[PDB]
């Protein structure tokens, strides 16, 4: 949890305008940088908060800014540029919103914004910027130049794709989208004929829905080496409602939370009616496999109202006393690990079929056979959020692991970092006062032996009037004790996710 | 959580027959006994588990056998008699099992009192969940006289767990007939005229059921100065069979909890809603605005806990304990938000405004109120059980210290301290030690909550101990002060008392 206030109310700048540059800058090291850190820290975030005098309303509104923190023998440069989408250009061409955003309406087919302002992944040898809409933008991780946009309709029936991608070892990625029923997209590996991997793009699974003409959000999957976790959630689109996307969220109020899961291998979809109470998610931590059981730890908020409903930038810019008033009704962040029986036994009806020795996760087989479950709490904290989790991916993606990292929220204000022990529930924090981070990034050492023998790389906002406006912090994954900082002379707003490009 | 393994199997001596005591034996004190300790370490449990050659079946089937630990100038007495109940007395007249217990069939309600003792005025009654309460003298340990409250009010039986005020007022719940319905009875504290108090017993308020014909299981309730909290759980009651034959696990309805307002004797119409758990113990109940903080021990799932409790499978060797644990229920300490103050203009938002709970209670558009717990413990099949606080002074009120007995695939191994609000524990454990509920005893002049130390029986089987011993740990830190060892073995006890004198 954090241990501080703050009155002082720095975290606004999170949610202001900045410039791009034309060219890196130099960023002033305190500590040392590892030597062995040789790379690109890319993220994506809003960047442009307003269009001459017309405001983006919502968090997720802002015109998507690409970041880069370069890294090689010390030294550390930082570099932005705006992705040139269709929704930053023809607002820079008609000095106005053009484009409808999630929570902003644009007044004058169907124009879907490609503000690609959420994350960044590889296909191939390209990168891509996105959002949760069918277009995702080509960049160059070099550069920081705009390539080209990409509609994934023109390639695969979705009608849109989450900016959570699982990517496996050998370059191959998985993403869930809507078409009702959900669409499990698979991007194959570059091949020896070169050709680009999403003209390659196809439907390998679909998962059913709970309603006959309204899918659930989906942010977020689980992905093992033999399975795919897809998780209902009781936020539902109505497509049947001046509107923007916001508009359209209402909460089923009866349905909790279903969990689906499909046979990765087979192409199969499980019949087994997972059912629990309701929660909002957006990130899944880590999914793997336990002898017949799926261990799937999430990032939970508990009840069934939206938790984006909180998120409006006139709410986020409040002064500290009314931003934790607006977030007493909210639901409660917790981190939770659920269990899924994969074998059930009809003759073990009415009882608790995790029989693992390791867990108290629940999973009990009804006579209708729904199979209900409880969690096991790894993390509980009043208004207290571990979000944005982040793994050793590489290594223990879908696999069984032992450490996460995570940015906490403080009434909905990123204030510090977190390491969280899914085993013991140990946790470690770094905070300093006025302190704003971002997403923790895990990095590997070149020689690590352990899970957590790397670092951890955080953007942090330090508008305090006796400190330079941001840096890049590196943490010491062991027990997130501070390497070094890079410190740069212009503000940074807020990031959502990102990756290291290693070199 | 435990750290410990039982393969010798020393647990199967708390369901182990033994002979009742003429006087009391002088217990060999280790460590210092505190001088401010005077009075007696009343509990009660089963002490005969077989009539002859015909067994019981059950853990809670057994003869009530009624045991003293008496302090006084730092020296301990232990001292014990069965309860002369109707089924104990007409078992050694018949030499065989005349009434029908728990879990074993006789080939009449069972007044066998193996549960707890309570006082009522001057008086000390053990109990079983019936309607036969037993009057023991606690000096002698004699039986006094068995009482009908069936006589008095309108209940088919009544909870081992009622609820005490400071002035001697006794609170207690019982299913009766409305259709089925829960009724509060009220014991009033002893007059000047000096007449028997249960003679003035009464129906306060009445609780509705969620089956019209099926009354749940109901252990324990929750009591605050304004509130009755009672949670009715899927264990139901369906009326050569016993009583665990009757019970059935309703898999749709969950949990329902239920507040009636105590002053005004009004049940209030809240329909509070959550999943499917087994309930036994309450641990407090407390008023935080306008909000009732409830913190339970709860056994996630709908079936009935009780189904893992037969004698046959805890004498079993450990590794076939912890295999037939394996698909129980998990325990886990749990605090549950109620709020009091329901306004419609929140329908479908989180009404726990409180800023120290991760509680949740949601207002649904048909007026139910969906609650989501804040988990205060939790260890795979380490149950936090047999709760306890500082009671005089911190019972129904804002606290932060519960005692519990340590159970490990249903074996007790460990007394447990748990602060409510940072979940810091502390545990004592030695090995193939088998310990009872810790019942806490303040220092007379302490003016903080954990100022005192907790009382367990601790059986010790093993062949380089003596067979068992009273422990005294500092309720800070649950560190040793002292214990009185006893050269006999004592069985399992359930619930007690410390009688100050
Ligand atoms: C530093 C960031 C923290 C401040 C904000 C608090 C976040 C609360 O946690 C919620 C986690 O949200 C998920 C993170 O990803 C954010 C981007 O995803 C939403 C993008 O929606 C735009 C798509 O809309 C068009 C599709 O219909
Ligand atoms: C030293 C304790 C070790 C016991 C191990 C098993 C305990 C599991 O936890 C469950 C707690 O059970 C409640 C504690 O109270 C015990 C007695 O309550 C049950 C009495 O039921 C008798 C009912 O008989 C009459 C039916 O109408
Ligand atoms: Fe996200
Ligand atoms: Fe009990
Ligand atoms: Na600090």
């Amino acid at each position: 949890s954090s241990q501080v206030e703050h009155p002082a109310g720095g975290y606004k700048k999170l949610f202001e305008t900045v410039e791009e540059l034309s060219s890196p800058l130099t960023a002033h090291v305190t500590g040392r940088i590892p030597l062995w850190l040789t790379g690109s820290l890319l993220r994506c975030g809003p960047g442009l908060f307003e269009v001459g005098s017309e405001p983006f309303y919502h968090l997720f509104d802002g015109q998507a800014l690409l970041h880069k923190f370069d890294f090689k023998e010390g030294h550390v440069t930082y570099h932005r540029r705006f992705i040139r989408t269709d929704a930053y250009v023809r607002a820079m061409t008609e000095k106005r919103i053009v484009i409808t955003e999630f929570g902003t309406c644009a007044f004058p087919g169907v124009e879907v914004t490609d503000n690609a302002l959420v994350n960044i992944y590889p296909v191939g040898e390209d990168y891509y910027a996105c959002t949760e809409t069918n277009f995702i933008t080509k960049v160059n991780p070099e550069t920081l130049e705009t390539i080209k946009q990409v509609d994934l309709c023109n390639y695969v029936s979705v009608n849109g794709a989450t900016a959570h991608p699982h990517i496996e070892n050998d370059g191959t990625v998985y993403n869930i989208g809507n078409c009702i029923a959900y669409n499990i997209v698979k991007i194959p590996p570059l091949q020896a004929d070169k050709e680009d991997p999403i003209s390659k793009s196809e439907i390998v699974v679909q998962f059913p829905c709970s309603d006959r003409f309204k899918p659930s959000y989906v942010h977020s999957f689980g992905l093992t080496p033999n399975y795919i976790v897809f998780v209902e959630t009781p936020v539902k689109i109505n497509l049947f409602k001046g509107a923007n996307y916001m508009d359209c969220f209402e909460s089923n109020e009866t349905m909790g939370v279903w969990l689906h899961i499909a046979d990765k291998k087979r192409k199969k979809y499980i019949n087994n009616k997972y059912r629990t109470s309701p929660f909002n998610l957006f990130h899944h931590i880590n999914t793997y496999e336990d002898h017949e059981f799926l261990i799937v730890d999430l990032c939970c908020w508990k009840g069934f109202e939206f938790v984006y409903n909180y998120l409006y930038l006139a709410n986020l810019r409040e002064n500290w006393e009314e931003v934790k008033k607006n977030a007493r009704k909210a639901p409660q962040p917790e981190v939770r690990r659920y269990v899924l029986p994969l074998n059930i036994d009809k003759a073990d009806t009415g009882k608790n079929l995790v029989t693992l020795p390791n867990t108290t996760a629940t999973a009990i087989l009804c006579s209708d056979e729904t199979i209900w479950l409880e969690p096991e709490v790894l993390f509980s904290g009043p208004r207290q959020a571990f979000e944005f989790p982040q793994i050793n991916y590489q290594k223990y993606g879908g696999k069984p692991y032992t450490y996460a990292y995570g940015l906490g929220l403080n009434h909905f204000v990123p204030d510090r970092l977190c390491k969280l022990n899914v085993k013991t529930k140990e946790t470690w924090v770094w905070q300093e006062p006025d302190s704003y981070p971002s997403e923790p990034i895990f990095v590997s050492h070149p020689d690590a032996l352990e899970e957590d023998d790397g670092v951890v790389l955080s953007v942090v906002v330090s508008p305090g009037a006796g400190q330079k406006p941001a840096y890049l912090l590196i943490l010491n994954a062991k027990d997130l004790s501070e390497v070094a900082r890079a410190e740069v002379e212009i503000n940074i707003p807020v990031t959502f996710h990102g990756l290291f490009k290693k070199s």
